[PDB]
């Protein structure tokens, strides 16, 4: 069992820290169900965000070995250009030894420039990993590094130290009651069928059902800004002038929970949770994001969601366990 504490940064963004290569060199990057590659900043990267966050230097480390393959990664956020290369990388105590990872070339954007974090560590499965890296979580469960094909999130709140990632285990003192199984609905993202979306006995959003991915890597909870309008009216969040989707925090008080039905069993969010309070301002939790895929237009179940739920993540099993958190 490998434990990854996380840092909670203002409950929006939470990432731990790893070390790759020896003697280890160290980094923060931000544990992201939504994606499956490892990349670092390196001595390679030019761009701005790389010279205000670590870099990795492969002069260094006497386990290196370099590769000639290029990755190439676009996210919603921006891009990245960078090389791979094999390392041992400690992550949560555990030694992943011949972990391949990029070593950023260019990081454009202002976004990295202004995170917190350096990389991130993708924990979705292999089939979205750029370039086929072998995503850290595979190559654990390839080396019997881990007893259980699985890895569990507890995110705190309230910006209490605390969140976690436990890499082939289960923390059974996190949640209360007994853990709910959903079926993976398609292996790439962690994507689950979504029921319908409910606000008093009434169907608010997402009828006849939907698809929504489980990601540690959105803060809000984000869908298909159609759907989305309808609940900001629902909730009495109104557009200001300078773009945000402010609320009246009285609403905390007097808002009905938005109940998310995933295989059947009623998951409530409570107006407590979906909306955002700081310092007299509070907005919402909601957010619209065209995500077209394929098999449809997606939900996000991001941070907000996530806080409040304690989830599993079984890839022996190919489901996702959720629990309401202790």
């Amino acid at each position: 069992i490998g434990d990854e504490p996380l840092e909670n940064y203002l409950d929006t963004e939470y990432f731990g820290t790893i070390g790759i290569g020896t003697p280890a060199q160290d980094f923060t990057v931000i544990f992201d169900t939504g994606s499956s590659n490892l990349w670092v900043p390196s001595v390679y990267c030019s761009s701005l965000a790389c010279s205000d966050h670590n870099q990795f230097n492969p002069d260094d480390s006497s386990t290196f070995e370099a590769t000639s393959q290029e990755l190439s990664i676009t996210y919603g956020t921006g891009s990245m250009t960078g090389i791979l290369g094999y390392d041992t990388v400690q992550v949560g105590g555990i030694s992943d030894t011949n972990q391949i990872f990029g070593l950023s070339e260019t990081e454009p954007g202002s976004f990295l420039y202004y995170a917190p974090f350096d990389g991130i560590l993708g924990l979705a499965y292999p089939s979205i990993s750029a370039s086929g890296a072998t995503p850290v979580f595979d190559n654990l469960w390839d080396q019997g590094l881990v007893s259980q094909d699985l890895f569990s999130v507890y995110l705190s709140s309230n910006d209490d130290s605390g969140s976690v990632v436990l890499l082939g285990g289960i923390d059974s003192s996190y949640y209360t009651g007994s853990l709910n199984w959903v079926p993976v609905s398609v292996e790439g993202y962690w994507q689950i069928t979504l029921d319908s979306i409910t606000m008093d006995g009434e169907t608010i959003a997402c009828s006849g059902g939907c698809q929504a991915i489980v990601d540690t890597g959105t803060s809000l909870l984000t869908g298909p800004t159609s759907a989305i309008a309808n609940i900001q009216s629902d909730i009495g969040a109104s557009e200001n002038s300078d773009g945000e989707m402010v609320i009246s925090c009285s609403s905390i008080d007097s808002l009905p929970d938005i109940v998310f039905t995933i295989d059947g069993v009623q998951y409530p969010l409570s107006p407590s949770a979906y909306i955002l309070q700081d310092d007299d301002s509070c907005t919402s939790g909601f957010e619209g994001m065209d995500v077209p895929t394929s098999s449809g237009e997606l939900w996000i179940l991001g941070d907000v969601f996530i806080r409040q739920y304690y989830t599993v993540f079984d890839r022996a099993n190919n489901k996702v366990g959720l629990a309401p958190v202790a």
